[PDB]
């Protein structure tokens, strides 16, 4: 009886295994656009990812990660709320069964179709089991996705996909650049929170893009024709992968931008 997202594994249940579920920075959240305040603070944000080396693609079971070869600084987030450098190993998405539903954050009460977590660690702790034992370990990017116009460098992944429908497998995925996934604006909120699945460590400075990507019906189509289940085990489509809003406790979300 592993966790995941269905009745009786999902998000409201977490919490026995991992008691942390109820703590006190946990991801996601509402990003109340009206009480997130501007912070002249902040740095400018350097997302630098000409150098990435993707190397595979793996469906988990929960969602497809595509990781990166993370051995050198290569593809680099830092700036913005972000002290130090912190390195990209891997992104993945959250989607819905259907377009009103999908992302984890949600901005004024409002639901996006999917997210991209970027997901980077913190190079002074020197490997990533390591950044996710600290409150400053990881910095998420998040990208809220909305149907639309394709996202042409989306579409690459979509095309493999076909070669991971079920939990456990992988593919070789190289050279595939992240680069061709950002908005054009790098506005953003960012607080202190959570991994949004288990272990659900609160290790995490949350970086979230204003600026949607948009990505069209065909292309999240395809998002939804994984599998949670493995090979020859009965179908159970890979939707609805998302872990609702938590509860913002003793936390303030700064805007980038006026
Ligand atoms: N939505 S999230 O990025 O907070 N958590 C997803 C994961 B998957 B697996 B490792 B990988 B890295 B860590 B565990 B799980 B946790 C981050 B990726
Ligand atoms: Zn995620």
């Amino acid at each position: 009886h592993h966790w995941g997202y269905g009745k009786h594994n999902g998000p409201e249940h977490w919490h026995k295994d991992f008691p942390i579920a109820k703590g006190e920075r946990q991801s996601p959240v509402d990003i109340d656009t009206h009480t997130a305040k501007y912070d002249p603070s902040l740095k400018p944000l350097s997302v630098s990812y000409d150098q990435a080396t993707s190397l595979r693609i793996l469906n988990n079971g929960h969602a497809f990660n595509v990781e990166f070869d993370d051995s050198q600084d290569k593809a680099v987030l830092k700036g913005g709320p972000l002290d130090g450098t912190y390195r990209l190993i891997q992104f993945h998405f959250h989607w819905g069964s259907l377009d009103g539903q999908g992302s984890e954050h949600t901005v004024d009460k409002k639901k996006y179709a999917a997210e991209l977590h970027l997901v980077h660690w913190n190079t002074k702790y020197g490997d990533f089991g390591k950044a996710v034992q600290q409150p400053d370990g990881l910095a998420v990017l998040g990208i809220f996705l909305k149907v639309g116009s394709a996202k042409p460098g989306l579409q690459k992944v979509v095309d493999v996909l076909d070669s991971i429908k079920t939990k456990g497998k992988s593919a070789d995925f190289t050279n595939f650049d992240p680069r061709g996934l950002l908005p054009e604006s790098l506005d953003y909120w960012t607080y202190p929170g959570s991994l949004t699945t288990p272990p659900l460590l609160e290790c995490v400075t949350w970086i979230v893009l204003k600026e949607p990507i948009s990505v069209s019906s065909e292309q999240v189509l395809k998002f939804r024709k994984l599998n949670f289940n493995g090979e020859g085990e009965p179908e159970e489509l890979m939707v609805d992968n998302w872990r609702p809003a938590q509860p913002l406790k003793n936390r303030q979300i700064k805007a980038s931008f006026k």
